[PDB]
């Protein structure tokens, strides 16, 4: 085979779209392998630009189409050199711009790591023919760095590994297997605007909706219990529109549903006490004092539920 | 005609658009045929990447235009790989990315059971000239695998039909049938999303209407009542979020009716009572306790309503 | 001029959208014309496929460009192919991919009547030069069959027409008179989603409102109101999400205003009522039978808006 | 310089979107010059198609490239052909379809009158080497017309301008002042629907919050008020989802902030008079009779706000 | 090296997109350099337009790929010429449309200051094989004008930097440096909008929450607050609806959060005031005058919050 050195310099990650777990990435790659000794003029290495690549390799001069695996659509390719030497050295250069989609889990959504992975693959080429050498990805532009929501956390791991395709085995017959690059970047999702703008209304909202137990009239806890408990069942799509439609819930939406039990069993708890509060005054010490009891039983589940993360 | 072996591996499959009832397809194609022989430098077969195809076919060669039915839009092809043999067989390999629509019935939304089908067919040739040998379709890389709301069970079924072509019939006259590939792959929705998010706050709000009548006022009898009707019927547009404006209804949709009916019911109950109650106490043994044969009415209606469903 | 026989094969129409009035129709034009005799290798009728057709545009031969007039934007062009025969006779066959806008008219909304309509027309050549023979188009694929909310009702009707140009009469003197194609496929609404899914709640909202009237007490009949008044004025902007910013009404709308108009002549009577009940008891006979004449009202109303629908 | 005659055919406006304030223009361009004369196979003007234009211009004629100014993104080309004369003048005609972008002002939103303009102009050729002679602009599909809520009022004003470029002042030193031609079409926006389905819900409740001075009791004359004000203020991003987010105020809105006013100074009025109704029965005449003095108030000030307008 | 002179016209900003922090820029660039002598066609300088440029540079013409940096997508490139002159000069120029993309911070949302960046840079050649000599950016088409919200304030200010890459430091040695234009234009936010927008509407709702202390009833005091908080806190995603979802809180989401603050310890301090009412008329002479002294402290939080701008 040949061996191809890739640099993938990453110049920016944008448009982290969490609904589809798509992630828009640009940059450039540079893929240098050794061939035969050339002539060029002089002798400085000859830069062919775009639109010139295909008069050479017209000529035979041997190009791999290097593609992208894990790509969303097809790449938007910018412009593209090939700098060939006298000594026989071949360097593909070229501007990439594609939506690449990871398996994203967003089990603990604003307290979220997930990872931009690039797969970069020869489309024709088995590893008899062409070895991925080895790879350094250049990511300091974006090395620490929140680009929306999003700290890059640590270096960019990359691995070469082969990859064996059964839907080339009748075509190739036992040389199948290709040599991929992977490049992964973690990312940690920054919690901070759920925390000032969903979390502290919804605890404004649960600690209102713990104040309505300090009430005395009846006309009072119940339309009030509705209200909040209908500004919190609102609440039910906040993260269908920043994820997708998870069959798993998150922290937000564990915390959406811990908001309606609350409500709920303080709208049944006041009219079970209103329902026994009939033939008389019916008055018992328990239920006028389980005003305080009732935010101590949500921030024991509220947790229990964070211990499963702290451990 | 000439006997053309396809290959159809399913990289991924995403965003599976309701609304259009769509799905984006992301794969690689290996169409394998036999002619004549040919000499290839060496003896190895020869592979002419993309933008050399189209030198080979305007020397000569036969490279047959398959294209995709249920297509949405045209499909991005990217790279192709023509591998040609010294034993005369002739390999066109081709990346394609496509949104392929389907027709899919939502009549049962949450439990739903759908298929997602890739319709290949030569362009040009009909199966007097071009007929397709078989098909293996090698999607082992989603074969078991939820992509966002849809499991893929099952394999890929794969069928090889031959379809007439009325339109063709003037221009060729007795040959118009066109050899078909149809691969389909069963997908099931997860309902889990929908449970937790949409059937668990109805569930509250309707336990909580059944909850009003537990009350002694009439004051917050009607107005609760109201308050959550009228929340119950805000969520009529639900599903036309998720599906189109389908014609049909579907379970959730369904349920948003019965909770319609259902405190409808209440509201026409509770002002019938009120009006009765008029001239006096005025007081039946009956309808003071209907609070609890109520709910017993709508777990009989959606029982009958899932019974539907379980035979 | 040339006598070109046009085919038009309708594989699916999709994505019908009505706020910009277009939909999307995918198929196959198959253009058919005699020209001078031609020698093909063997006597078979020679298929040149995509990519080809320019060299042979290049060696002389005539090829139109027919084009769509009524289109948005360009269209999709998947493969053509160009079958030539030995008597001299070619066939332009392409798949096409547009999407086509018609002036729709939406005064009876969701018991609506459109038509889709293809516009076909020569770019350059007059029909002094080039003249429609004959179409047909083999819209049996969707010929009897419910796309999203359409019903597709009848036939394709076919007609050709000729459209004088006059931004062509100076470059163009005495012929600037083209051949043109029309297809028109009459839709029908599907009008049940909006049954189950809007007329019916504003129904029962309606006669929530009608059941307000039953009530007793001045702190329920006027509150409730205004909740339904404003629960109505809310879906102001209903038909706005589905068709255009209409400057007519439809039927939906129309229903949303009679609403408005019902809840406020609510309103507004049973403020009078009150306001005149100061000075004492205050009852007059009339005003507390007034409950069942203003359902009966609101029905003659609906009945007279149908009505002229009916004739 | 070379006298270039055009002709811009508007076959549709459409898609005239307020956000960005483009609105999409399709049509054909005639542009007609006169050249050394040439020998044409037999003697009628020969066509040569798209795709052949290009080896026409490689054999050296001249065919200049003229672009749209105001454009938003590329425009769309369809078909082009050029027509050739045995007498030496060339007619370039091609379809275009473009997003072009106008200075829209939204000052007077429902009665608004906007004018969408197409500015063509050489990209190469500055007037001394191209001149536009003349342009009639052919908008007789589109003359008196409804397109979606824009009336198509008067003939387009047609104007050819010459714009001088400082950047190509050091390439091209005392010749960089280019032709242009625009082509205005003043355009008178349909209130109808906001008429009846903004202007009518927002006018029911305005006068509603007027008719709750006409009760009697506190409990409903400051909660409805509410209600009111905040369905009211509820509907101030009416207008930036139909409009950008201006900084000026439109008719609409200034409406809604008078809303505003009024629903806000009656709250305020009533809360004062409640707290001046303290120690004693403390009712004057004048607060009482203050029920008809509002209205009249809201009515002078629209009558205020429209004279504007009228003068 | 070369020394390449640019001009940058900015003809246009527009879509200034704040969701994802990008902004279209249209204008045109012309790159003049000097090579070799070359002889024309009379004297004059020979224009090659779009698609002739091709075939100049096959035959061996010298002409750069100058690429953007900071570009969202690739960028339209609409026509090209290329002014070649006897005495040696090379003229680009080109009509380039981009969506740009830089870092803006909105840690001032309605009273904001940003940059629109324009960053040029040769593709292939570093500053040892090109180096741009100057530029002058001729931006007088916007150079004092409001385009959407953004006011362009004061000259496009150009610096002439070079930026060293070290993922070419193996493919170039020692090389790798890139000459870069960077060209900022200054923008300062419109708040207008916001101003009578939201400003406003949330200003009556905080002074109507202030007005509730003035009331007597218990049963208005609580209720209204309630809506009012609700209110407030619907306006949460505002800001994320025109921003993205930042970490950081801007003007507008601090004085939602004031809002939160306000209502909930209006809330909680009548609560309280209730609750301490129980066992008699238990009023002191301070809770009653509170009324006064809510808002003068709403108002010294708000102007400690501005006083940070204000130094
Ligand atoms: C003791 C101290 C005071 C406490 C009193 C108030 C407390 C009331 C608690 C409410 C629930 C608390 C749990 C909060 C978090 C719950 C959120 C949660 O865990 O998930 C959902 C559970 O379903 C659920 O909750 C459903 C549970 C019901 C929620 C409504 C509760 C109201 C109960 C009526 C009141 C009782 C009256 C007493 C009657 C005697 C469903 O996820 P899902 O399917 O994707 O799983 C698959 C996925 O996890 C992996 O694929
Ligand atoms: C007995 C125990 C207690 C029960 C008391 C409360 C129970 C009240 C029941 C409400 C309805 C229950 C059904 C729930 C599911 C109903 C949903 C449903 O079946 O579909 C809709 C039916 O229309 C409908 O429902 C319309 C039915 C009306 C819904 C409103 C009901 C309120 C009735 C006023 C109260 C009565 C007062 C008593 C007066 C004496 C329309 O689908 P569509 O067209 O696409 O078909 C075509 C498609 O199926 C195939 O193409
Ligand atoms: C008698 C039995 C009981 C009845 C009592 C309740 C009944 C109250 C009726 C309300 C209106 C009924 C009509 C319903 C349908 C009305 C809908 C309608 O026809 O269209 C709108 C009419 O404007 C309108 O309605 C505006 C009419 C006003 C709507 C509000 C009515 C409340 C009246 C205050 C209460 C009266 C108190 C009595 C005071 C003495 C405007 O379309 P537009 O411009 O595009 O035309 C152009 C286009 O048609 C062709 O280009
Ligand atoms: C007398 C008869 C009865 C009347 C009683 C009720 C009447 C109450 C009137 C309310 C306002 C009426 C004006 C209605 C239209 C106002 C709309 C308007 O003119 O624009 C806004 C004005 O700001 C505004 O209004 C702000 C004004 C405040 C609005 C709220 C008013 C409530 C006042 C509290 C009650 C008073 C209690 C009495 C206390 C003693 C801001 O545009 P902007 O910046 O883009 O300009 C730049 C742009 O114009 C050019 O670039
Ligand atoms: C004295 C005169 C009368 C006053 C009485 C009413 C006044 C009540 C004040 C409310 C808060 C006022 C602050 C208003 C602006 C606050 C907005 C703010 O500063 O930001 C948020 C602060 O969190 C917050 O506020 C959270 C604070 C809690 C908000 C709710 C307050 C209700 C308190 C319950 C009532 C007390 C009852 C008394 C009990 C004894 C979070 O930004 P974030 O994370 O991105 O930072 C990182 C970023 O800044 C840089 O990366």
């Amino acid at each position: 085979p040949v061996d191809v050195s890739v640099s993938i310099f990453i110049n920016k990650i944008y448009g982290v779209n969490t609904l589809e777990q798509t992630y828009k990435v640009d940059g450039y790659i540079v893929a240098q392998w050794t061939g035969k000794p050339r002539k060029t003029p002089g002798d400085k290495p000859l830069i062919v630009e775009n639109t010139q690549i295909e008069r050479w390799i017209n000529n035979g001069l041997w190009v791999p189409a290097l593609e992208f695996i894990n790509v969303v659509g097809s790449p938007d390719t910018g412009n593209k050199r090939l700098m060939l030497f006298p000594d026989g050295r071949v360097i593909y250069n070229a501007r990439f711009l594609g939506s690449f989609s990871n398996d994203m889990d967003f089990r603990l959504f604003p307290f979220d790591r997930q990872q931009f992975v690039l797969e970069l693959e020869p489309f024709s080429y088995n590893n008899q023919q062409l070895r991925f050498s080895d790879i350094q990805v250049y990511t300091e532009n974006i090395d620490n760095e929140e680009i929306d929501e999003w700290w890059i956390r640590g270096k960019a791991s990359t691995h070469i590994s082969d990859i064996r395709y059964d839907h080339l085995s009748s075509v190739q017959p036992n040389q199948n297997e290709f040599s991929r690059i992977t490049v992964r970047i973690d990312a940690v999702r920054n919690p901070s605007y759920y925390l000032w703008s969903f979390i502290l209304p919804l605890g404004l909202i649960i600690a209102a909706s713990w104040s309505v137990f300090w009430l005395e009239s009846f006309s009072e806890r119940l339309q009030t219990s509705f209200t909040l408990m209908l500004t919190v069942v609102a609440y039910a799509f906040y993260t269908s529109n920043i994820l997708g439609r998870l069959p798993y819930t998150t922290y937000i939406d564990q915390m959406i549903i811990a908001g309606y039990g609350s409500i709920f069993a303080a709208i049944l708890l006041i009219i079970f006490a209103h329902h026994r509060q009939a033939n008389g005054v019916e008055d018992d010490l328990l239920i006028q004092r389980s005003r305080l009891a009732f935010p101590l039983g949500f921030l024991a589940i509220g947790c229990v539920l964070v211990i499963r993360f702290f451990t």
